[PDB]
């Protein structure tokens, strides 16, 4: 019989008892008299696609009966072909066994309704037209694969073929040196590939060549590589034998070609000196912000002025300027070709990207860096300086290729720059409770709160932050027993670590205590709680001290000066209240 809502009851035991009462029952399933029917319609976008780019499938599917109102939502399983990479599924058992990954969608058609949406994006390879093909299954929570059948028959065909055009390819160019000399420095044309979208299947061949160099000379045609997921790729050109025979302005022409996709690209200008002539040099000027001495972690301004003997001309190309500063501490470059560090993205704290633009002659590259050691020696900051364009820059050591090295040797700064230790002073320490802001009760635990300031904030974006060891000896020689031997720094240095000493042990109230507390970075000053407990009232006189820490280390006095110690106001403990606030 055809009915609109049914309800089973599934009734189980182990052993003998039942697991529910009277019965389990099941969802509401409705009976049909005849198989429902799904239509279905898809759109695109965009309609058309360039090749190895995201497009996004959507497919809206309407059921002929709408789903029970008081049964489970319908689970829906989207198996989609793109229609244009390997082949369609023969089987039901295919389009099962393909929706598992991301090619097969899950959606749920909701009580009451009849409408569903399945969303697909596929990137297609291969120019052309691409016709995908979707069927429906069930996502019962047991799906099997093999006897399942798909609502869908004959399997949709979307009428609505997406276009997947061919890749396109922008083309720049820039020249080293920027003025070559007639018979001598060979002249070397970076060209910049710039794909409009990554490639997927493999590192793909452009060949690039120059049918003029300005001069009417063809060099050899040259093959550049763009990696997997690679955007960009450069083809290097090296020409020896430029000639000023005819008038100033030159301008060369080269073609790049994919298969059957050619692109042509004519660069700007440019000018090829007279044979014999001394080429232009560039040099290196710097300034610095503050002046020597700086403190330990001062933000530090270094300004390096490129200057170049003659201006660049007016029409040609502007001359791309790579500037690598290393600020001096730490372990120097091997060489001024070891400074073409890797980077992951172009404007970090060590490489700077700028332009040296026609009819100029200077530029500026400047850096902002901090110094963690202290060195009273100084630090002599070098800067080394290429020509090589933004985009080209990260990949030119994946390519094989040397960067135009722009400069004789690495610039050093004139002064070096003598860093001193930061400044660190106990700011104020406060006890709770405490019958007044100097002394403690007695026989209650009684916490000293030690707030350290340093002069210079640890910067933001620090490697990691500053560690500080701080040391007590409330008195009363109950848990050490003993007194310490002697107030210089190395004997409260020795006291026992209790940074994760809890309530339980018995070093939680020790008259000797050292705990390690972090300035993390972007924080001007900390805190440390120390916990005491004063089991005998009379006269006391806390000590603190502070150090230093690294590795898990505790390094000298952080009060700059050897034995510094922080002594509390003596006090004498006083009897506690018994009153409870409520
Ligand atoms: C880049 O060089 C080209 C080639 O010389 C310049 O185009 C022509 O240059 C000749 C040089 O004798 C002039 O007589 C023509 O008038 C130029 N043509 C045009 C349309 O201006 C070109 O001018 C140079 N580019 C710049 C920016 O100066």
């Amino acid at each position: 019989a055809a009915a609109a809502s049914l309800q089973g009851k599934l009734q189980c035991f182990i052993g003998s008892t039942p697991l529910w009462d009277p019965y389990y029952p099941t969802p509401v399933f409705q009976v049909l008299a005849a198989a429902p029917t799904y239509t279905l319609s898809a759109s695109v976008t965009p309609a058309v696609v360039p090749v190895d780019t995201a497009t996004l499938w959507t497919y809206n599917i309407i059921r002929s009966v709408p789903v029970p109102a008081g049964g489970p939502s319908l689970p829906i399983l989207c198996s989609f072909w793109d229609g244009k990479t390997g082949a369609a599924p023969t089987t039901d058992a295919g389009w099962a066994a393909l929706a598992g990954s991301a090619n097969g969608k899950g959606t749920s058609m909701a009580p009451g309704s009849t409408t569903a949406t399945c969303s697909f994006t596929p990137s297609y390879s291969t120019t052309g037209t691409a016709t995908p093909t979707l069927q429906l299954i069930q996502n019962s929570f047991a799906l099997d694969a093999a006897t399942t059948v798909g609502f869908l028959s004959p399997v949709y065909t979307a009428p609505a073929f997406a276009t997947v055009t061919a890749a396109s390819y922008t083309i720049s160019s820039y020249l080293n040196p920027v003025t070559p000399v007639a018979g001598g420095a060979a002249a070397v044309w970076r060209i910049v590939i710039t794909r409009n979208a990554a490639v997927t299947a493999s590192a793909k061949t452009l060949t690039c060549q120059m049918p003029d160099n300005g001069q009417g000379g063809s060099p050899a045609d040259v093959t550049a590589d763009i990696a997997v997921g690679g955007t960009t790729t450069v083809c290097v050109f090296s020409i020896a034998g430029y000639t000023t025979a005819t008038p100033g302005p030159y301008f060369a022409t080269v073609n790049v070609v994919d298969g059957a996709v050619t692109t042509s690209h004519i660069t700007k200008n440019f000018t090829v000196l007279a044979s014999g002539t001394t080429a232009p040099t560039y040099a290196v000027t710097s300034v610095v912000s503050p002046a020597t001495p700086v403190k330990v972690s001062t933000p530090v301004t270094y300004t390096f002025t490129i200057t170049r003997t003659t201006a660049v001309p007016a029409g040609g190309i502007p001359q791309p300027i790579i500037c690598e500063f290393f600020n001096g501490e730490g372990t120097a470059p091997a060489s001024a070709a070891a400074y073409w560090r890797v980077s992951t993205t172009i404007p970090d704290a060590d490489t700077v990207v700028a332009v040296m633009a026609p009819g100029e002659t200077t530029t500026t590259c400047t850096f902002t860096t901090y110094y963690t050691t202290v060195s009273a020696g100084g630090f002599t900051a070098k800067l080394m300086v290429f020509g090589e364009s933004a985009t080209a820059a990260p990949l030119l050591t994946s390519l094989s290729v040397t960067p135009s090295q722009l400069l004789a040797a690495v610039h050093s700064f004139a002064t070096p720059m003598v860093v001193a230790a930061a400044v660190v002073a106990v700011e104020s320490t406060t006890i709770s409770p405490n019958y007044n802001p100097t002394t403690p009760y007695t026989n209650i635990p009684t916490y000293f709160t030690f707030t350290l300031l340093r002069d210079p904030p640890v910067p933001p974006s620090a490697s990691s932050g500053v560690q500080f060891a701080c040391a007590l000896y409330t008195g009363q020689n109950v848990n050490p027993a003993s007194a310490p031997s002697a107030i210089t720094d190395a004997v409260y240095k020795t006291f026992t670590d209790v940074t994760t000493a809890v309530a339980t042990d018995a070093n939680y109230f020790a008259d000797q205590q050292l705990r390690v507390v972090t300035m993390a970075p972007g924080t001007g000053r900390v805190s440390c709680t120390f916990p005491t407990l004063y089991a005998a009232a009379g006269p006391f006189s806390p000590k603190f001290f502070v150090f230093e820490y690294a590795s898990s280390t505790v390094g000298a006095n952080a009060l700059a000066v050897a034995d510094t110690v922080t002594s509390l106001t003596s006090f004498t403990t006083q009897a506690a209240p018994t009153f409870i606030t409520g």
